C-alpha cells in the first residue's frame, strides 16, 4: 500500500490533487506538503487540513477568525483530525496520523484555512 502522498500549494492558490485514497492496509499515513511558489505565508500561506466533510464549514469559518498567529485554526478545533503548519513560499511540512482516526463510509475534505482559500484549495480523502 502506498502510505504516503505528496501535496504541493502554490501561487494560483491550487492544491496539486483533489482527492486522496487512504488505504486501510496503512496502519499511519502521511502528508508531505510543499510551497513552490514565491509569496510569502501571510499572502498566500497553505496548510493540508483534514476534517470530515460535515465538519469542513465549520473549521474553515472558525479558522479564518483565528487569525496568522493561530494559523487560521480555532484554537484546541476537536474537529481537525490532522493537519500540518501553515507554510509560505519554499517551506515545506509533514503531518503523519493514525489510519485508525478514519472510518469506511464516511468523506472527509482535506482544505486549507487561509482566508478564501478553501473555495478552491479542498478535496475529498476517502478510506478504503
Ligand atoms: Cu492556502
Amino acid at each position: 500500500a502506498e502510505c504516503s502522498v505528496d501535496i504541493q500549494g502554490n501561487d494560483q492558490m491550487q492544491f496539486n490533487t483533489n482527492a486522496i485514497t487512504v488505504d486501510k492496509s496503512c496502519k499511519q499515513f502521511t502528508v508531505n506538503l510543499s510551497h513552490p511558489g514565491n509569496l510569502p505565508k501571510n499572502v498566500m500561506g497553505h496548510n493540508w487540513v483534514l476534517s470530515t466533510a460535515a465538519d469542513m464549514q465549520g473549521v474553515v469559518t472558525d479558522g479564518m477568525a483565528s487569525g496568522l498567529d493561530k494559523d487560521y485554526l480555532k484554537p484546541d478545533d476537536s474537529r481537525v483530525i490532522a493537519h500540518t503548519k501553515l507554510i509560505g513560499s519554499g517551506e515545506k511540512d509533514s503531518v503523519t496520523f493514525d489510519v485508525s482516526k478514519l472510518k469506511e463510509g464516511e468523506q472527509y475534505m482535506f482544505f486549507c484555512t487561509f482566508p478564501g482559500h478553501s473555495a478552491l484549495m479542498k478535496g475529498t480523502l476517502t478510506l478504503k
